[PDB]
DNA sequence: AGGAGGGCGAGGGCGATGCCACCTACGGCAAGCTGACCCTGAAGTTCATCTGC
């Protein structure tokens, strides 16, 4: 994805190593280490709302990176839907029930997986 | 000797058996603590172990 402005300026700041050390020395990053777990999210400036996340073109290759590679999986059948719809290992951590995101459905132990 | 030993009918009548108020005051009915430990996870990899080579 070249010719962004907003990756390219992202991977010449993870490219860096003495940015990134300035981060830590910003006038709120020692609130930032106190949150375990906190997640970080270069927003180029000349955007002002808008994430390195959430140009139209991260924006497109997301909607490209979960049509295509998220489109390979194991083919069919969907529970839900019923549809072809490849098959999704790993369902996507519901936040707000448990102390942290934990997969909704999951089937995740020696048994109780059913048929292997 | 042969006596007669009461006969009668009354034995309450009238009303009153309570009046008055009071039957509580006061305040407190909790304090203090705890109400749980422990684990049990998805997901993934490692690592020890096994089978086969």
């Amino acid at each position: 994805l070249p010719d962004d402005a907003g990756v390219t300026a992202v991977a010449a700041f993870l490219s860096s190593a003495e940015e990134k050390s300035k981060v830590m020395q910003a006038a709120n990053w020692a609130e930032c280490a106190k949150v375990k777990g906190c997640n970080l999210s270069f927003r180029l400036v000349d955007e002002a709302v808008d994430l390195v996340c959430q140009s139209k073109a991260v924006r497109e290759y997301v909607s490209q990176a979960n049509q295509t590679q998220s489109d390979n999986a194991q083919k069919g059948i969907c529970l839900v839907t019923g549809k072809a719809a490849p098959i999704a290992r790993l369902h996507n951590a519901v936040k707000g029930v448990n102390a942290k995101p934990a997969p909704f459905a999951s089937v995740n132990l020696s048994a109780f997986e059913s048929y292997g």
